[PDB]
């Protein structure tokens, strides 16, 4: 499973997490630091195709409409992530544990560089299935930061970010790979119990991301776990506590419904 | 002769650029029933392969790509409705070239055809202005009366007026369409061209500008104009319209901020 990519989706990326034009270096192929946002990493999900889907054999009576992303863990192994090129992408289960009627899938991936073998960066994404049935299993032991709860200390945040989404970020975001009608079809959403279109948790997570870079500079772990959705034309609030020389616990609330979106969650600061 | 592999991804990247939003899901999202492109679309070619921009300094001497600027341009679908995704094969064929001091104004065609059929989908006049340059005096085609036209503005009160905002971020988005011409975005090039800082893409403000003229007047086929006066990302545009037959909308477009005009000379060719 191959993937290129180039400075074209690098900035598309970028600009839908809020990069601007202040901002050469997220924005600019030729500026001295061109970058990329690290949580652009979990992108292969979309252009591994066919193969993402490897946990599915170890479930049964698997329905894909009621499945949910819960949780998120990324790693770049490699410092700065590339903005060009290509890499190949392994999918790995690492957990399956039956819960009443459902099942919690932990899905791992590993990305390397085609033409040198050298790691990129590793995902860890945590899948709830309502209805559906899957052994009792543990295939490969994880990072103690993908599983801490990074539960917000008693204390005032040290840093407090509002972040508008524009009404219409779910229709470029989705340009990076997922074209999930929930995040653009109003039929379809509302059909599916929705009000309107949500906003891609993922988008929510970089969102977050991006302006945790902005204050506290970059990161080469992050991890989090949705607790909400959040609709497109909303104000996020990133709260922040700096609790060790190395970590950023945060959350992300929703400021138009008083909800939170983003919540047991940390970046690790390079 | 470059080909040019594109999707609806392309599409909806360059629609977005020209202020399509999700109140118009036919420009941003490819499950919809009426998803289309905005024509001028088919322009890219101009600036998106190395044979467009090699293919006519040809007849160029001491040229410098960052000394250039866009003075005209024309564009016609032939086949309609243009495809959201799809191969097209381009040919490029000098029309004509004049020295104006020590600058250059070179006026170069090209037609568009599918690459699984050869059907013409776009036809394209560019006129270029190039500083610092040096050509040879000559004339090689004739030009369709609409390439030509000078369109001028009936002294009459606009028939019907928009303003478009431009976000300050907007040449950053559009360039991602094709034209990586550093002097869009990278202040060190735009004061290397003379500017003050960075100027919107002069096909970014005909787009915008075809845009809100779709809005109002329906979808065109055809479309002619002169740039005449540069934008800078984070102003407002103003598009002044006059209907001049049931088939033809002439317009111009304003900088609001400056009282300047950066589209003069200008029409549309609406659909039947």
């Amino acid at each position: 499973p191959v993937w290129r990519f180039d400075d074209r989706d690098v900035i598309l990326y970028n600009i839908a997490l809020g990069a601007t034009t202040k901002q050469l270096k997220y924005v600019y192929e030729n500026d001295s630091d061109f970058q990329v946002i690290p949580t652009f990493g979990h992108l292969i999900t979309f252009n591994s195709g066919k193969s993402q889907n490897s946990f599915a054999k170890l479930l049964r009576n698997f329905n894909p409409m009621l499945l949910l992303h819960g949780e998120h863990y990324l790693k770049v192994h490699s410092w700065p992530p590339p903005t060009e090129g290509e890499i190949k992408t392994t999918f790995e289960p690492i957990a399956t544990t039956p819960k009443g009627t459902n099942v919690v899938i932990v899905h791992g991936s590993k990305s390397v560089d085609n033409k040198s073998g050298e790691l990129i960066y590793s995902n860890e994404a945590t899948y709830f299935i309502r209805n559906c049935q899957a052994d009792n299993k543990v295939y490969a032991d994880r990072p103690a930061f993908a599983t801490n709860q990074f539960l917000a200390p008693k204390r005032a945040p040290d840093y407090q970010v509002d972040v508008p989404v524009s009404e219409d970020l779910a229709a470029l975001y989705r340009l990076s790979g997922d074209r999930n009608p929930l995040h653009i079809d109003p039929n379809f959403a509302k059909g599916a119990k929705f009000p309107k279109p949500i906003l891609h948790g993922m988008c929510t997570y970089g969102l977050s991301a991006k302006a945790l870079i902005d204050k506290f500079g970059m990161f080469n772990e992050i991890k989090a776990r949705f607790t909400g959705i959040v609709f497109p034309g909303e104000t996020l609030r990133v709260l922040a506590w700096k609790e060790s020389d190395d970590t950023i616990v945060f959350q992300t609330h929703v400021v138009d419904r008083g909800t939170i979106a983003i919540n047991n969650a940390a970046i690790k600061l390079v």
